[PDB]
């Protein structure tokens, strides 16, 4: 498995963790909204980078970078809301820092070849 | 991250329509709370998401595609605001604070798809 | 917001009520459920009929014909499976057909 | 309504309440679910040969009858698994496999009987 | 007709073990981490058969393309079950595997 020595994949997958570790702790009227959208959001990100590193690499981590996104603009929404607690808000944020900087350092790489 | 849409007006407005639309759906029957309720919030948060999902994107047929994924999440965010006044969940005065909200979210969405053609 | 001067949607939002009323009956147990997927085809037509007049226009309405044709096959499952009142049934039907003349008729001055 | 004639909408019909009545005794917990997967693909088939007969365009007609031959496809597949799983009685699964080998025929005679 | 292929009938055997699989997780997870990794096993060979019935050439990859979409998330959400302690390692182990076989099956058809 080639995704599996990626950086950008372990550090997204360490990320889908935190996420439904953070997701746990949210109402339980909240299970099939947020919860479950902040969940299919993160298990994006590593999934395609897997399926690019399969392989048009370059469109698969740009899916995935979009996923990233849409997690961080969800991961926002459950901190507005009062889901989630600062300093679970604050290591989520660094790590989907941390993510994006693997990330686009291999998009990156890619595209110079 | 790098968080261009942050800095767009549809992305903080949608972003606002959402704490709003929760607001507005504490108060449904329970009996609607994963039928109407999840459907609403799951529907405004699509909303912004896909905004910032679309921003993310590499070329401007992209980003289109998923501003137009968005104004149709805004499209079933109203029908059903409008649905959930018509069986009586929602008081009007609220009902009419959401409405307004989705007209301006409607505009600068509708100005940003043409900015990019 | 032009949609809503249109026949088509007045009388989709029409039939989304219809189809409350018609499900609030159904089992329980179908709850998520055969009255939710009703309840979601419905909610679809409004709002692909109005993603439409704010524009591709055609094809958004080709969706909105595409859930009132699921809605339709569900509403007569839920009939042969005996959960809606006999008369209610040919009250949605009446609308469907309804809605599905509006849609036809604004499609077509294509 | 005018498909309602149509033997492969009727078969179709049959062949949807045949699944819902099917998936009546799949574990309350798989109701969303191969339960909510097979009646999805079910509605399917009858929903777009309505929607196919209801265009003016022949060729996009028979496109709408493709889409209703691999919702059968895909709803086959489901109903095959639901009986991997023991969810289904075996007479059941035999009255299943039996309708969807008719709306097979019936589909593709109607696919045929426009070129 | 897709019966005789190997990409499905590999796909089968992984709906089964993943079914099996998610059987002993938790019941809070129920709706749940359960249901998104049962509905993403089915959808594989679901995905395969609709294709596959398609006459066109073109939708027969699009919809080839979703199967192994839906293997991927599946194999991102099994090791994020190992990680939460759902399951053995022994059991981990075989769908791994069994995913590693339906993604080369998948590949050889993506490549006709």
């Amino acid at each position: 498995r080639p995704h599996e020595r990626l950086d950008a994949w372990r550090d997204s997958m360490e990320l889908v963790e935190m996420i439904y570790r953070l997701t746990e702790v949210f109402p339980d009227q909240e299970r099939y909204g947020l919860t479950a959208q902040l969940r299919r959001a993160a298990v994006s990100i590593p999934s395609n980078i897997a399926e690019g590193a399969a392989r048009d690499y370059s469109r698969f981590l740009s899916i995935a970078r979009g996923s990233l996104s849409e997690l961080d603009t969800q991961v926002q929404i459950a901190a507005r809301l009062g889901y989630s607690r600062s300093e679970d808000d604050q290591s989520v944020r660094r790590q989907v820092d941390l993510v994006f900087a693997k990330l686009t350092a291999l998009m990156n790489a890619l595209r110079r070849r």
